[PDB]
DNA sequence: GGCCCTCTTTAGGGCCCC
């Protein structure tokens, strides 16, 4: 191929995955966030780069569903959390994403997430209340894991998809930011790299 | 939390992004 920003079109694909108070991305509390950064060899196989992993306060004025909180197990009024604003957490997301951009020749970035829809929803609200600028993340479009894994391994479950795909997965770390995007992470990747091992890609091996 | 299904309506379990 072999270069990352000629796989998807320039775009820069970054795992995320977040922990909420809620379902509603424009009323319920972020709570927490992780990222993951891939990058291809010289040979061409994808594989995680960067990882940052974030606490996040509650915004002020967010609401707080006891069954989300039930759900993650989060504390949000935890002082040993170790919690950051929406604010900090993103601006420093976005830094490193954006240098990732610089770095592999990439034009915007992609968010990488299962079913994505649900992430990219609150970050891009999350985004908008702490006023960030430069948005590296495409406004609308994401690599959804789940209908990825629909096509390659015929499951959209993540724990199943994960365990069909012959990958580690712990039931007891589940629910966990940093541990959900580490395996969605590793499950893109294997996806991604398995289409090129099928001779899938490149386009030319297509044949 | 609330909609969906059915071995349903005098119910609960599956859903599986929180
Ligand atoms: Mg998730
Ligand atoms: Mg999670």
């Amino acid at each position: 191929l072999t270069g990352l920003c000629d796989r998807f079109r320039g775009f820069y694909p970054v795992v995320i995955d977040v922990e909420t108070a809620g379902f509603n991305a424009k009323t319920d509390a972020l709570l927490e966030i992780a990222a993951i950064t891939l990058k291809m060899d010289e040979q061409g196989w994808l594989m995680p780069d960067t990882t940052l992993h974030f606490h996040v306060e509650p915004f002020v004025g967010a609401n707080l569903q006891p069954e989300a909180l039930a759900f993650n197990g989060i504390d949000p009024n935890d002082p040993d959390r170790g919690a950051v604003s929406e604010y900090e957490a993103l601006h420093e997301i976005f830094k490193v994403v954006r240098k990732g951009i610089k770095a592999s020749g990439c034009n915007r970035a992609i968010m990488v997430a299962h079913n994505a829809n649900f992430d990219h929803s609150f970050m891009m609200a999350a985004a908008e209340r702490a006023s960030l600028k430069r948005n590296p993340f495409h406004p609308f479009a994401t690599f959804d894991t789940a209908a990825l894994a629909g096509l390659a391994l015929g499951q959209t479950v993540l724990s199943k998809a994960c365990q069909t795909a012959g990958m580690d997965f712990d039931s007891t770390q589940a629910h966990s930011a940093l541990y959900d995007t580490e395996r969605t992470a590793v499950l893109f990747c294997e996806i991604v790299n398995r289409w090129k091992r099928l001779g899938g890609w490149p386009l030319s091996a297509a044949e």
